[PDB]
């Protein structure tokens, strides 16, 4: 009677409506922001922002589980598959990209056994986990401080789960969090679990957007809360059927999620209004190095802001170069001065110009 | 059928079911984000022009709810000059109800962090009865009722004594001004108990939707009203006052109103959706026709058929249309229309040429 997959209401679960209502609402809100964002933005800034995303999606999964990714193969496959510009096949990344992106071009088909085998088999080209056999594209057949199902019930429990997942009889968001619990909760395979569970949350979401591609990233924000999320599991597992915590939890990394992608799209626009802006401005070549450096770290900037001793350590000029070229960049109206050796941030480009 | 709702033993309590609304809420949440992510990211003067063509949506059909019936030329021509648009007609004298009228809708959505006051109704209720007369009656204006409560809809309904409505009212802004629950459900529950107390002679509907229009402004802190209300409840009018229930009402159970309410945001909201998109295609258009040679005629044609939006002029422009509209001979329309089709402007708005129509040839993006 430890594990919640021993109660006797298993796996009934259930949540408080009246409270779960204002987070619901909430998330719906700022998630109809991101949407309409995305909707009016165009084709090519969409096109950017599914290329970051989607780079976080692969690099913060897979760090999740203390797998660090090269991000320069990362990038170099996603360029390539979204047909952006710009070495050997990487077959692990490639894998992990091919089951993100069934998860979420392929969203009217159903969550069956046949998908889940197909996503392991992308994830454990091998049969190796780290130094460990494992079986590859089937449940497993033993046992995975948690201790999940025996490996007798898991394909009973997985068929309920299936056929409670393609209903889609419930709020889309709480699909999501219930989906993910519960198939964590199963570990159903010998390894990957947790990619595939978060797999599971980008499929739920984008049937209930009904968008083929993700503008956010709910790994990267499990990833940003990765303590908590791991506190939370470990409480609901050892939990009756009342998963009311877990839900708020979970709703609150899908608001982290939007929020992260506000800022990033937020960064987007900024740097593209920007340079439209001053594509008129002349400017030497280290000037236009030092302000892209700058720009891409966005509205949040330099911690000190930009000095004469970052430029000189950027551009390998003199500090009497790098002095002058910083005043010629305030003269016109790129940098604007900080406030208490100088300091310099970029004057934003806002509304129209 | 017994006793008046306000004569309940437990008004002004009013309740609902929350596990019912939490979907219609979240449901309206999603719709309602997406319109502002939309205004979010469009360009000032593309937000200028939805503010505009709303607030003369706002101001129109919230008097033609009470049967009031404005000339929307006018409206455009005080609205235009309230914004620093383009005139809109010749200046005429002024009409006083639609300036004031202007005012109340814009001291709603733009003051949204100052309180709801009795003062603050005063100025509002003058605004609207500028002669100190409603039609041919006498009435009290800037100050609540001492008495009892055209194509105007009436409901058989008896509103609180007047020797109570101060009283009532000061419990009303009591629990207004406390901003203590969810946005759209107090301004659900606002529009619906001010209008149960009818505290003024004249003027309850009007004041009443510029409180929903003061508590949206309140929920999104947003200064400009990209919706209306009043425009999706003119499409639902019988419905409207049925819901507001007034006559039969009974319960304190508000959860039918409630959900109604909810509905008619959503309307409002979806219908602007079509308006934004309608004013996007329009700016789409004129960048990509910025290069285009016209002359004025085609300018001010292709204009007057732009402004229709999407469904386009009934039959789509015509020959005999176009010759309304420049006063020019039929030969000069016929080299002029061919014109525009050359030039991708316009498109055969019909297979066949025994009757000719066209309409805009719309850029996707």
């Amino acid at each position: 009677s430890h594990w919640i997959w021993q109660h006797k209401d298993w796996p009934h679960f259930f949540w408080d409506e009246k409270l779960l209502s204002s987070h619901l609402s909430s998330a719906r809100l700022v998630q109809g922001k991101l949407l309409g964002i995305i909707h009016t933005i165009n084709q090519q800034t969409a096109r950017q922002m599914n290329a970051f995303v989607l780079a976080d999606q692969a690099v913060d999964t897979s760090a999740i589980e203390g797998e660090h990714l090269n991000r320069d193969s990362v990038r170099s496959s996603i360029a390539n598959r979204l047909g952006l510009k710009q070495k050997p096949v990487d077959r692990y990344i490639e894998g992990l990209l091919d089951m993100l992106l069934d998860a979420t071009e392929n969203y009217e088909q159903p969550l069956t056994l046949e998908r889940l085998y197909g996503w392991h088999a992308a994830l454990f080209p091998t049969g190796y986990s780290g130094i460990h056999k494992i079986t590859v594209a089937a449940l497993r057949k033993t046992d995975p401080h948690y201790e999940a199902p025996p490996s007798k019930r898991v394909n009973k429990e997985m068929r309920i789960f299936l056929n409670w997942f393609n209903k889609k009889d419930l709020d889309g968001l709480l699909r999501a969090g219930i989906a993910h619990l519960w198939f964590e909760l199963l570990h159903p395979f010998d390894d990957g679990n947790g990619r595939i569970g978060r797999a599971i949350i980008d499929l739920t979401l984008a049937q209930d957007e009904k968008q083929n591609v993700r503008y956010y990233s709910l790994s990267s924000a499990i990833m940003q809360d990765r303590k908590n999320y791991y506190t939370q599991l470990g409480k609901s597992c050892r939990g009756n059927m009342d998963i009311t915590l877990w839900l708020i939890w979970f709703i609150n990394c899908f608001k982290t999620a939007i929020h992260q992608a506000f800022e990033l799209i937020d960064d987007i626009t900024l740097k593209s209004r920007f340079w439209e802006k001053h594509a008129t401005t002349e400017l030497n070549a280290r000037q236009i190095k030092v302000l892209n450096r700058l720009l891409d770290a966005g509205k949040k900037g330099f911690i000190g802001g930009m000095t004469t001793r970052k430029y000189t350590q950027l551009t390998k000029t003199s500090r009497t170069t790098a002095y002058r070229e910083l005043h010629d960049l305030v003269l016109k109206k790129c940098l604007k001065p900080l406030t208490k050796s100088a300091a310099y941030e970029i004057r934003w480009v806002n509304k129209e110009h």
